[PDB]
């Protein structure tokens, strides 16, 4: 188990192939610095309804989650990636190519130190 938030979040999820990372309790997705998809779990395409199978290789910002594509999310994405100190914790409501739905988002570096986490679940 791994909750939500979790201080070492990092540190657990980098233990994980794509069976463990399907059965978590919160969307996780991997993206690389550009906003590149390098994961995506089973439990991220319940709530957005996208195929975890075929997003990867798509880019988050510019196609598959362009509501994203703003201050509050990209921006502070930027940030945490020019900075080297992703972890930062925010709502928000995801609304492209689905019903609105309001969630929590969590964006954390990687220990792969390339990649980049965001967390998602329903509030
Ligand atoms: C806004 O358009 C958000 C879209 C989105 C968020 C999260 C996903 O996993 C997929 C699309």
């Amino acid at each position: 188990h791994v909750a939500f938030g979790s201080e070492d979040i990092e540190n657990t999820l980098a233990k994980m192939d794509d069976g463990q990372l399907d059965g978590l309790a919160f969307g996780a997705i991997q993206l690389d610095g550009d906003g590149n998809i390098l994961q995506y779990n089973a439990a991220e395409g319940d709530i957005t309804g996208r195929d975890p199978k075929q997003v990867i290789g798509k880019n988050f910002f510019k196609d598959v989650a362009p509501c994203t594509d703003s201050p509050e999310f990209y921006g502070k994405f930027k940030e945490g990636v020019a900075s080297g100190n992703l972890n930062t914790m925010f709502e928000y409501t995801f609304d492209y190519q689905m019903t609105p739905t309001k969630v929590k988002v969590h964006m954390k570096k990687a220990l792969s130190g390339d990649s980049y986490w965001v967390f998602v679940k329903r509030v």
